[PDB]
C-alpha cells in the first residue's frame, strides 16, 4: 500500500553508511582467533624436526577503503579494500632434545572483501539484513620470525603461509557473517515501528516493503500514517502514490506526504464572534468595527459579525534552502447577522499575510518556527460606506501575532517526528516544496 513517508537514500548516503559500518566491523575483527599451526619438517640444513605457531591473535587490523553499491532487485553489495591486518603469535621448534622459543608477526596487505547485502522485510514490518556470498582475499604477506633463524621463514613460506591465508579469509568472512545478524540488523531495528508526534495523534512507521533497492538509489517505504492515541480509528488512508525526480546532492531525501496542521496550503474558514478570547479586546459587533466603517452602526446598530474568508493562493518560494518564504494570500468578507437570522453580507477585503518559516533538525524531528511579517488589507467592496483600512490593518496583526501566529509557531515547535535508527543526526536541511509531498533534504552524521 502506498507509503506515507519515504525515505531515500542516495549513493553519497550509501557511502556514509560503509565508511561508518567499516569502523563497527574492524573492531570486531579483533575478536578473530586463528587456530594454531602445527607439524613436522626436513629442512636438508638442518634435519627433521617438530615445529609450532601456536597462540595467534590479531593485533593491528585497518580497514580503510570500501564501497557500497546497489544490487538492484535485492539489496547491497559491500567490497571494502586496501585493508590491512596484522597477526601476532608464538612459536616453538623441537629440533634435537631440545625446544626452542621465539614469536612472529605477520603484515597482511593489499586485503579485500567481498560481501551480498541482502535488506529484505520480516511480518511485522522491521529491517532485516543478511550477508551472502562472502570473498575475501588475503594476499600480500610480510613474516618476521624472533632469533634471525632462516630455515624458519623458508618453513614458513612453504607449509604454514597458504594455510594461514586461507585460514584468515575464512575467519574474516565469517565474522562479517556473523556481524550482519548480530549487530547490523539489530541496529536497522533501531528504526521506529510508531514515533508519537503530539500527546493526541501519533505516526506508524512499519515497512509497506522490503527497502527497493534501485539502479541508482535505495527507497525505504514505510506506512507512515496518522494514528488516534486513544484507540487508532482509521480515518486517514488514502495516501497516493508519490515520485519526485533524481536528487543526488544530499545522503537521504524524504518524502513526507502529509500531516495535519496546516499542511494545506480552497481552505476556507468562519469566524464569528465568539471564537475570539474575552480578555483580547477585538469583538465581531458592529459597534466594534464602527471605527473601520462609520456607517455599519447606523444600518445595523448592536448587531453579530461574521467573517467568511478562504485562502486563494500560497505562493512559497525558498530563501536559504531552510527557510520559506510564504504569503497567503485571502480575501474575507464581512456580514452581519441581523434578527432575520440570516448573515447579509457588508464588506470585502483583500488580505495578504507576508510570513517566513525556517527549519531545522532537532532530535530526530524536523523543527520550524514562524517568523512574523507584514500583513497587507485593502479594501475590496463595501455596501456600508469607506472602510477604514489603515485601522484595520492594526487589528488584523493584533489579531495575527496573538491568535494564528502563535499557534503555527508551537504547531512547527512540536515538530514532526522522523523515521531514523539510533544514533543519527541529520544536518544541512534543503526544503524543497512538491506536489503532495514535502521533500526534505539532510547529510547524515553517526553519533559515534
Ligand atoms: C533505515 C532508515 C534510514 C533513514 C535515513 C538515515 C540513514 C541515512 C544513511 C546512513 C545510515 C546509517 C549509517 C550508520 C549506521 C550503519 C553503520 C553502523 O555502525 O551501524 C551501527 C552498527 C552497530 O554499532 P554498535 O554495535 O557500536 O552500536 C549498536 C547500538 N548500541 C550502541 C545502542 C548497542 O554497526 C554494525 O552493526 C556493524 C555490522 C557490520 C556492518 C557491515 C557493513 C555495513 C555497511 C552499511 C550498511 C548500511 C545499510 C543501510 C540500510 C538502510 C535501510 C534499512
Ligand atoms: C470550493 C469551496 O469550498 N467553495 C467555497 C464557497 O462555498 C464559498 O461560498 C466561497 C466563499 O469565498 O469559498 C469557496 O471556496
Ligand atoms: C467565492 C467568493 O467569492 N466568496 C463569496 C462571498 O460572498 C463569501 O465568501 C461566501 C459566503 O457564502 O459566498 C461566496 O459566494
Ligand atoms: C532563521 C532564518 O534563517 N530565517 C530568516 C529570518 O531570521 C530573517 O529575519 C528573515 C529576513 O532576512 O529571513 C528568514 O529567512
Ligand atoms: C538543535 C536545534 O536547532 N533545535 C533547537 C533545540 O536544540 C532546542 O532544544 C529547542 C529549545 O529547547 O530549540 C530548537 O530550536
Amino acid at each position: 500500500v502506498n507509503p506515507g513517508v519515504v525515505a531515500r537514500i542516495t549513493d553519497k548516503g550509501l557511502a556514509y553508511a560503509a565508511k561508518e559500518g567499516l569502523v563497527a566491523l574492524q573492531r570486531e575483527l579483533y575478536k578473530i582467533t586463528l587456530p594454531d599451526f602445527s607439524g613436522d619438517f626436513k629442512i636438508k640444513a638442518v634435519g627433521r624436526g617438530q615445529y609450532e605457531f601456536h597462540s595467534l591473535e590479531i593485533q593491528n587490523c585497518e580497514l580503510r577503503g570500501s564501497s557500497l553499491k546497489l544490487l538492484p532487485g535485492q539489496g547491497l553489495s559491500l567490497a571494502i579494500s586496501d585493508s590491512s591486518i596484522g597477526v601476532r603469535g608464538k612459536w616453538k621448534v623441537r629440533k634435537s632434545f631440545l625446544k626452542l622459543h621465539g614469536s612472529f608477526d605477520l603484515d597482511v596487505k593489499g586485503v579485500t572483501i567481498s560481501v551480498d547485502l541482502l535488506l529484505g522485510m520480516d511480518p511485522s514490518g522491521r529491517p532485516t539484513v543478511s550477508a551472502s556470498g562472502c570473498s575475501s582475499r588475503i594476499c600480500d604477506l610480510d613474516v618476521h620470525i624472533s632469533g634471525n633463524v632462516g630455515w624458519l621463514l623458508n618453513l614458513f613460506h612453504n607449509q604454514i603461509e597458504s594455510k594461514l591465508q586461507k585460514v584468515l579469509e575464512n575467519k574474516v568472512c565469517e565474522m562479517i557473517q556473523k556481524s550482519v545478524t548480530s549487530d547490523l540488523q539489530p541496529y536497522l531495528q533501531t528504526l521506529p515501528v510508531t514515533a508519537e508526534i503530539d500527546n493526541v495523534l501519533g505516526i506508524d512507521y512499519s515497512l509497506v516493503a522490503a527497502p527497493q533497492a534501485k539502479a541508482q538509489v535505495l527507497d525505504v517505504m514505510f506506512k507512515g500514517e496518522i494514528f488516534n492515541r486513544n484507540h487508532r480509528s482509521p480515518v486517514a488512508t488514502p495516501t497516493p502514490t508519490m515520485s519526485l525526480p533524481e536528487d543526488s546532492k544530499q545522503m537521504v531525501y524524504f518524502a513526507i506526504s502529509d500531516y495535519a496542521f496546516n499542511i494545506a496550503s480552497y481552505l476556507n474558514f468562519s469566524i464569528t464572534d465568539d471564537m475570539l478570547p474575552h480578555d483580547s479586546g477585538i469583538r465581531l459587533n458592529t459597534k466594534a468595527f464602527r471605527p473601520f466603517t462609520p456607517q455599519i452602526y447606523k444600518k445595523y446598530p448592536d448587531m453579530k459579525l461574521e467573517l467568511l474568508g478562504t485562502v486563494v493562493s500560497a505562493p512559497i518560494l525558498n530563501v536559504s534552502p531552510g527557510n520559506l518564504s510564504l504569503a497567503p494570500q485571502m480575501e474575507i468578507e464581512g456580514f452581519v447577522i441581523l434578527p432575520t437570522s440570516a448573515r447579509e453580507p457588508v464588506f470585502r477585503l483583500g488580505v495578504v499575510t507576508n510570513v517566513f518559516a525556517s527549519l531545522t533538525f532537532n532530535n530526530s524531528k524536523v523543527t520550524g518556527m514562524l517568523h512574523p511579517d507584514k500583513a497587507q488589507v485593502r479594501l475590496i467592496e463595501s455596501k456600508v460606506g469607506m472602510f477604514n483600512v489603515n485601522l484595520f490593518q492594526a487589528f488584523l496583526n493584533y489579531y495575527l501575532l496573538n491568535s494564528l501566529y502563535p499557534d503555527v509557531n508551537a504547531e512547527l515547535a512540536q515538530g514532526f517526528p522522523l523515521p531514523l535508527p539510533r544514533h543519527i543526526q541529520l544536518h544541512d536541511l534543503d526544503f524543497q516544496i512538491r506536489k503532495d509531498f514535502l521533500y526534505l533534504g539532510a547529510n547524515v552524521q553517526y553519533m559515534r
